[PDB]
């Protein structure tokens, strides 16, 4: 929760309209409970905070926030080689880290590689 709030306050200090309210965050977290267990609360928290605070951002920051929440959750859940693969994927998307990833189970990674080899950046 505090990491998500730090990301949201970074967004708020970027642009004036993109601010975040602490009371809004508590209301969203309460409505999570209104609408392996602890991981299920964490999953519902991520899904609901995105579903509420995505509409306050434009499309480009929508992709920003979506991909960075997916990255944060997957760093928390998966292993170190997975994290290295994700960082290498973001680097080759950033034209900075152009190299082989720790490709292995992680089925969606081959689909991401299929998307990126054809230079389908938007996909």
């Amino acid at each position: 929760s505090v990491k998500i709030f730090s990301m949201l306050e970074k967004f708020g200090q970027f642009h004036w309209f993109y601010g975040i309210s602490i009371g809004q965050f508590l209301s969203c977290f309460k409505r999570v409970f209104i609408k392996t267990r602890v991981d299920e609360i964490l999953w519902l928290l991520y899904q609901e905070v995105y579903c509420q605070f995505s509409t306050a951002l434009d499309k480009k920051f929508k992709m920003i926030m979506a991909m960075t929440m997916f990255c944060l959750y997957k760093f928390d859940i998966e292993s170190e080689q997975y994290k290295e693969a994700v960082l290498t994927m973001i680097g080759v998307l950033s034209e900075s880290s152009d190299g082989v990833p720790k490709l292995t189970t992680n089925d969606d990674l081959r689909y991401l590689w299929d998307y990126v080899t054809t230079k389908s950046y938007i996909s």
